[PDB]
């Protein structure tokens, strides 16, 4: 009955895998740097996602040849914590950084062992100013780092998530295949400038620049940071943001992602082919094309080998679940159901859904279906209930 779940699941994955959600990551002969674009996407505190679009770009420091890179991505992991015994404003964060999106140097050498890191920023948002220290560590080895960072003149008066980004991508870790196209590293010791402008949706920007190079034995981040048009009560300057990273791999949760997993892997074998992926994609009446398959897998697909399997499947719907989607993505998805547009979701929709899914439930179970979302009991479900329904 709360079978609304592999269908609302299998609905989100293909979400997923729709979206662009990784760091992006391009040559810039002209700068003999790189380039690199992407979305964050952060929990209002009572619900919805206040986006943060950022361009990025970076050039060495010193006259070292560097290594150029192939497009390709990085997948960052996150976890933000508080210290029990910390009476300052702090964070403490680690995460844990591979890159990927290509299908299967003399710095890299200084990133063998665990690496000490210092971080030090100043910045200003709206006039209202700020500095951060953060101290801890780097193991490339595993693409992990452990920091813990303070605000050292008193309270940060933006929330710590929107300063994650800015505060050495240099510690991710290249798979073997990959490592001709780990600019990061082959810029060291003498390291690299890294500049951004960052867009909060309906919001202000930061524009941040950077140095970041070996100073003895230390790998140190040395940041400047401006904000402007920043909104006196929007998410940002009100601290209306999540803190805690909510990062509950909740077990019933794995065995619904296993569900919607089969719903995609009919033949059992554990992976998502592009066959598997097209089939279900036609079912639900869209058509992608061979290309789209392929990007689309290609977007979680950590070890390159062009499909998606089963531990792919779980990390990338993990990260589904922890971030939320914009109104844009809920609708998108509604409309999934919603075959004419009109708002509502009839018991006819949604037979037409399943029985295409190859779904075997009877106009019967269809009604029952309804019932379970349908909460002010018009016999249809609209947006809300269908909200309701996939939380
Ligand atoms: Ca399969
Ligand atoms: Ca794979
Ligand atoms: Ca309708
Ligand atoms: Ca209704």
């Amino acid at each position: 009955r709360r079978k609304w779940n592999k269908t609302g699941h299998a609905v989100r994955a293909i979400g997923r895998l729709s979206s662009l959600e990784n760091v992006y990551i391009k040559a810039d002969k002209q700068k003999n740097g790189i380039k690199a674009n992407f979305k964050i996407r952060h929990n209002i505190e009572d619900g919805g996602v206040q986006l943060a679009y950022h361009y990025q770009q970076n050039t060495p420091i010193g006259d070292g040849p560097v290594l150029l890179p192939d497009n390709h991505y990085l997948s960052v992991q996150s976890k933000l914590s508080k210290d029990p015994n910390e009476k300052r404003d702090h964070m403490v964060l680690l995460e844990f950084v591979t890159a990927a999106g290509i299908t299967l140097s003399k710095g890299e050498e200084l990133f063998t062992g665990v690496v000490p890191i210092l971080v030090e920023l100043d910045g200003d948002v709206n006039g209202h100013k700020f500095s951060v220290s953060g101290e801890g560590e780097g193991d490339a080895t595993y693409g992990k780092l452990t920091l813990k960072f303070i605000c050292t003149t008193g309270k940060l008066p933006v929330p710590w998530p929107t300063l994650v980004t800015t505060l050495v991508q240099c510690f991710s870790r290249y798979p073997d295949h990959m490592k001709q196209h780990d600019f990061f590293k082959s810029a060291m010791p003498e390291g690299y400038i890294q500049e951004r402008t960052i867009f909060f949706k309906d919001d202000g920007n930061y524009k941040t620049r950077a140095e970041v190079k070996f100073e003895g034995d230390t790998l140190v981040n040395r940041i400047e940071l401006k904000g402007i048009d920043f909104k006196e009560d929007g998410n940002i300057l009100g601290h209306k943001l999540e803190y805690n990273t909510r990062d509950q791999l909740t077990e019933e949760q794995i065995a619904e992602f296993k569900e919607a997993f089969s719903l995609f892997d009919k033949d059992g074998d554990g992976t998502i082919t592009t066959k598997e992926l097209g089939t279900v994609m036609r079912s639900l009446g869209q058509n992608p094309t061979e290309a789209e398959l392929q990007d689309m897998i290609n977007e979680v697909d950590a070890d390159g080998d062009g499909t998606i399997d089963f531990p792919e499947f779980l990390t990338m719907m993990a990260r589904k679940m922890k971030d939320t989607d914009s109104e844009e993505e809920i609708r998108e998805a509604f409309r999934v159901f919603d075959k004419d547009g009109n708002g509502y979701i009839s018991a006819a929709e949604l037979r037409h859904v399943m029985t295409n899914l190859g779904e075997k439930l009877t106009d019967e179970e269809v009604d029952e279906m309804i019932r379970e979302a349908d909460i002010d009991g018009d016999g249809q479900v609209n947006y809300e209930e269908f909200v309701q329904m996939m939380t």
